[PDB]
């Protein structure tokens, strides 16, 4: 097991790859211009990175049709495409330190985490994914005996998947996976504030056996190459997680271009119910802080709105206090860190007036509150408690991104439920009780796309995620995922 | 078996409902303003049709939420819900004549049309999707032994459907069909060139035993009210049937307001190839025809573009030929006759035009070309053909929405494939041939969401319709339309 | 509503059919031989019965065949199948009444039971299984490019039913709304102590559209005909529904004849779990004397070893006694009536040794116990309870198929489990819990086919009922008894 | 690439094991009798193995028992017990050249088969399989608000799987597959003819991780161990591939002992329709020989009744007397030997007598008809056609299992589906035609588990096979296999 020391010298001895990937080969934009990538960690220059813009939309596109034409993946056999992913996820396994090392560097989050978690997760999405592929039937209609009727599912063609930085690699796989299974071309979009491991896995890709032209990699901003693939009039879906403003211009995007399918996957202000009656209140106070400070609060689903029924409060916040104490800022080469530096300067001063906003609009602050570790060189923010908060505050309404807990109070189940559905979003809630009924009623109330009962941030590879309202559409993992990857064809025979 | 005398007495003896729907009554529009609905048979006045605007689709959607919200429908019983949607079908066939000849006069589609295939489609949409309902299971995920994982399905809210007037009350019965059963309540917005029906089988939905508020219909101006609809704040989901270019712009709406789904089936070119080995050149020609002038040819998978194998070419297109001429416009209250009237003035002079433009790209007339009957006061064209058609030409790339046919030729198969799928459509397309291989690898190759193969206009309830491409996204019909008016939610239970 | 004497009026005024029914007409059996019906009620005559042989097995079998082969029904239109079998169930609900008289006059069960469960349970298996005939699909297997794979299923052939006297139309039905719908031809076999109402019925079926051949109805004895179906050599399934002692019998039969498919539902002694925590006491002691006093106790699932948990058996066991006393036995002809009479006398003998036998092990009686009504000329006895029974006693290891409750006892979840699974039976179980976690972990513990939570007797139309171990094999109701009566059949086809 | 001299040298320097396997370790019988188990290469000895009987039988069972019980395999996550079965199936690949030389010696089959077909076609079974654990969903019920219904699958417990010897290893892994990832106890039972690569595997199965007592391995006698088997009282399920006769003797032991669920795979007299109008008839007579001469025809699908419209037939028979040529018996230990010895002196004396029978019922002998290389020590018989047969000659009729070639002409497909349907079989058919309703049409009419059109010997893992009629019931391979393990539950849940 590798110490601080060795991730020092590892991450001192990376060669990194910056530029582009298109039909095979790594290249500049072709305007030749770059983006410093720059280290949250202590603010060292990881590399020049290309700078993509339309042109390259325009190449990469070009390239990724005339593969999926080509056949060479889109008609490969299942069973070869299963194998091929299979390969590709056991690249990422065997390259996990390099990759795990990538992202901590890229976006500050702890190398325990990268390693722990990001790197298999990414992995596992990719193998199931693969695994998944000859699982899979189609249907045959009831008909009259002089027809056949077939109700298959085609690949749609080229898709364009556009990142957030928060998990880079995996919800860069959340995407690939079922979309290459499918036989899709891919040009993918890494977010400007993390570029690197996307970047890096387009060779593992050549590698494992995928066809050249069928993942391409654009890294780039947003507004440059990420709108250009957006209003692309060949491409066919394009699928997103990000912000829900960002998600919102997509579905504008598409009306103005293509009619390209969209799907997206947008932000949270998930809720968290306590209730007096939960099993092991230690175990409900123990991951209400982990689902506040895992990956610095920088979770879509973090469970950013503690909810606690009136009767249990004065006992439970302590508890939290407690639990919450336990998670600390520091460096995130360390394999000791359990909380890394938020991605950068622009995110930080956002969570810092959130914190301010906390304090103005009434709400009290019993833990946290302040940015720490300026020394460094880096960006990072103790994890914050506000207590006394009221749903209508903005801190209780806006998705903030960083670890910053409100705690709300309710006395009767129909008032918790009215609480958590009072959003515009609807990615995730969890529900704490023993009681058979209650669980139930309570889950089946909540209008969000995942329901964790007796626990946080639940499910495996067989559990779709994505949310109702202003969350988003559509969904990620399990095998509903690949619905967003391919279109529905009704084969009427006449016999 | 009703005579014309006998229709035209009944059309006389109709007293026609005009007002909008919302909360189990009929009323006015907030404004009091009203449009002429005007028939295509002959001219007369029908009715003065309330004219709603913004703030009659703001009562209707509040209404709608708090029907929602009551559990009135949304959460009664599945099998009663089953039973319902069976009666309302049921009253759609018991008032099968007055339906069909609302129909009729309101858009100028043949009576026995309108009676034999729009009621009873419509009738069919809404039961066999109510007798879908407790025949649906949702999932349970292979997990840990502490886990339970519950993957389910659950009604959207409020749904806007937005529809075209070309099959008024069938077009609407595809949408209500899944959206009622699945317990939504819906906010039905109808053609201001066919209004009437769905202003009529309102009330039968209440009779039904739907609750009132579950299902408002507001007619009215696209722009006005339908536009209202899509720029809610508090719909959930929008469905739609219509042009390419308002579909569009619903998306546009979307991203402007709440990121509410869209879900689209908008126009067609479709490709009809005809191969030298067909089985049944004469079933073959007879379908060539009707597939261009059923419905006067304002059909969205109207078979307009006939793509022959060169080599039987001159034997076919006279067999083409004749079989359209049996094809005659005439009294839409005739029971005799099987072409009705256009639907109005602006859609005659659009496929004349077409007409026109297919001289001038240098196509040769070989059959119609004309308006006929003026002297009637209605708007009526003959069933036409072009031969020697380029895929390049604007009769072949663009909808005409008339009985307009363009004929191109092919040499290979590959040719046929490469036709047909030249074009930014994809909403069905037909093979006529005798071979298992080319048939079946024809069909895979086609970009659309049907293929008929040894005879067109195929499928019944159990098969999904919609389109590739700019046709549309999500389906109609068969169990995969109730998918476009619930969402997912994943249940991960700790025990 | 009717009255006591309206239901004596009616019984008197019945013309009963007694013949056996092959080939669309009502037909002696061979020999000319017939049984007596006698009614349980009184013990008058109610027909003298076709007596039917292995020649009339051998009649019945050709006309299926040759009704099977002729594709009149087996290859039928899904959707004219199912408007058939609504029909057919139809049919049922407008003859109701005299088919709830014959029910409660063949084998003694109270009018208001049959007129109010049966009857209506019995269409519904009907109506709903032809309401799923066309929203079935088949599969299409993800295969290499230049293959297509087709997984469909088709009808075996000709089904026996073998079916029991306690519920004979709803049994009859659970059979025949699958196998029917599915497109098989059947020979139904009713027990020789109800054959009346599937003797009516056939008729039923010739005036729904059922086609002459499709639903043959052999009355007779299980060891002459009902032998002869399951060992004929041109019989593909036997379905059977009865003892476990005949269901082995069946097993052998179809391996020393041609290897039909055999499926079983036999006994059962299901236990009913009432944990301290059960959130409705009063509710959970109703339900626990329902589940042994309804239908006489002449019932599979009938919960006839009642599990207590220790702690609250003081308190619980007195509400059992209550309850169970609202139970009363008296003349089925009475609409008050909630409790009728034994089949026949050999069944009240059986009911009485086994009471007799709860003495001699040891078991404490509590309530009833005794023989009642003599004087009436029927078969009567008291629901009966026995306190401090162990799970080895005879009461408690052996099917009684008489109100004879067995009361248990226990500490743990554990024990409670442990004595629930100590039977070779495995039918159903209840448990009664408010707890989350305990609910679903015992539930998962539980080896039996249905498990119901804070309720007995649970489940419609969409629940799978069936075996464990020697309870049976495979299931009725839902769209898993469909697969009882289908083949698989893997068509891959080279392109 | 191994050349005859390096197998020769192996298959001496091979240590053979020849125990039984029970809760984790080799042992001999109790008994302590063994059986000489003799290769049919030459007639050396390859080991002693262990005779096993009842008590055995016992002994394992009570390991199998037990083994469930604890939870250790079946209550394993699905994802974990996934992992074991891919490393299961890799241990297989990594020992294929062991594995398929001990099949080679076993039973006769040609090495370059077992390394080809036999060791890759049992991993493959296994890994898919295990593949796909957690991609299947179990069902959640439409219900009223006031329950939830869950419908879910449980392992049986434990499972006996009596296998036969002419694909030793690959339909051991057909069984082993789905009970084992399902969750089960299994108790393999491998043929006397070929016990070796059961007994070797059991070993594999410890080291991939499998729980010890969760596969045992009973080598041994059908009519001691395997009768001892199906008879168990605490055997939950017996799954069997084998002879038809057989087959039928398991439905009575389970009906004798405890109503165990009994899974079929059985004979099979598989129609090879070729028509007139076959796309490749060379294809076809390629196919034609290799249907009946691979594996020495010991394949129950074998394609042993060639049915050939009588237009063609003077064409196509020497084309495939032709074909058959290519194909010679051979020492099996040679690389380039196609054809293998018969599994022994009895199998070799069967095939002999019908040759003979042949002669007698008056059919033409074309091509092969005599036993070859006696010299050797092994027993090997040349494929051999007869011509001019019809089907009611016992040759026709009767599966011979060697290869041995029965041709049959007609002039209608009518008559050639009457003749490929008149047989007690049904495991599979073939049918050569370009015409896509003749093949679809005929296709469906024809009864049998697997039909094959424009190929022979068709489908991969995705493709359920098995028997219509005395073929057997219940597939292996697909998803559906899984069933064969599985019991249903409807738990339904008062909330
Ligand atoms: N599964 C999920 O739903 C999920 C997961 C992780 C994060 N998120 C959300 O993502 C957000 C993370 O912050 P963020 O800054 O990465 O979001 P963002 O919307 O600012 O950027 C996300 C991606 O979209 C690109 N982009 C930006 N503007 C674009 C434009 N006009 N056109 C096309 N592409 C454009 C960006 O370059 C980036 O790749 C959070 O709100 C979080 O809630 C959601
Ligand atoms: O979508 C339409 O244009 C209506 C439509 C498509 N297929 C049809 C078959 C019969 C009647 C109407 C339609």
């Amino acid at each position: 097991t590798l110490t601080r020391a060795d991730w020092e010298q590892r991450a001192q001895n990376l060669k990194i790859e910056g530029r582009a990937f298109i039909q095979g080969e790594y290249t500049a934009a072709a305007s030749g211009e770059t983006f410093d990538c720059i280290s949250p960690v202590d603010g060292r220059l990881l590399a020049k990175v290309a700078s993509c813009d339309a042109a390259d939309a325009q190449r990469a596109v070009e390239s990724a049709r005339s593969a999926f034409d080509s056949g060479a993946w889109s008609r490969l056999a299942p069973a070869k495409r299963k194998a091929t992913m299979i390969r590709f996820a056991g690249l990422l396994e065997q390259n996990a330190e390099e990759l795990a090392l990538l992202e901590t560097l890229d976006m500050g989050k702890p190398i325990s985490d990268s390693l722990g978690v990001d790197i298999p997760g990414g992995a596992r999405a990719l193998s199931w994914s693969g695994e998944a592929i000859d699982k899979l039937y189609d249907e045959v209609a009831a008909t009259p005996h002089d027809q056949l009727g077939l109700v298959t599912r085609e690949p749609v063609g080229v898709v364009a998947a556009i990142v957030p930085w928060n998990f880079p690699l995996m919800m860069a796989c959340w995407k690939l996976g079922p979309a290459l299974s499918t036989g899709n071309s891919v040009v993918l979009k890494p977010s400007e504030k993390s570029p690197l491991t996307a970047i890096r896995i387009a060779q593992l890709a050549i590698e494992a056996g995928i066809p050249a032209g069928v993942l391409n990699v654009l890294p780039g901003y947003g507004h440059t190459v990420g709108k250009a693939l957006a209003l692309h009039m060949d491409v066919d879906t394009v699928v997103f997680t990000g912000s829900t403003k960002i998600a919102k211009q997509l579905m504008i995007y598409a009306g103005e271009s293509n009619m390209k399918r969209v799907w997206l996957e947008a932000g949270g202000k998930s809720p968290n119910i306590v209730f007096a009656d939960a099993p092991d209140l230690q175990a409900a106070a123990d991951s209400a802080a982990s689902a506040i400070a895992f990956n610095q609060g920088e979770v879509c689903t973090a469970g950013s709105r503690l909810l606690v029924e009136r009767s249990i409060k004065d006992r439970f916040l302590p508890m939290v206090i407690e639990a919450l104490g336990t998670w600390k800022p520091g460096n995130p080469l360390d394999p000791a860190t359990n909380v890394g530096a938020l991605v950068d300067t622009q995110q930080m001063n956002t969570v810092l007036s959130y914190i301010a906003a906390g304090h103005t609009d009434g709400a009290r602050l019993v833990a946290g509150g302040k940015q720490i570790l300026q020394e460094t060189g880096g960006t990072y923010v103790e994890p914050t408690i506000f207590d006394g908060v009221n749903n209508a505050m903005r801190i209780a309404q806006e998705e903030i991104f960083g670890p910053v807990l409100s705690v709300l109070t309710f006395d009767t189940a129909e008032e918790a439920i009215q609480i958590a559905n009072d959003t515009p979003y609807g990615l995730a809630a969890a529900v704490w009780t023993a009681n058979l009924s209650k669980a139930h009623l309570t889950a089946r109330a909540l209008r969000a796309g995942s329901v964790w009962v007796n626990q946080y941030d639940g499910g495996d590879m067989t559990a779709p995620f994505g949310g109702f309202k202003q969350s988003g559409n559509g969904r990620d993992k399990s095998l509903h995922a690949f619905d967003k990857y391919t279109e529905l064809k009704s084969t009427w025979i006449k016999l």
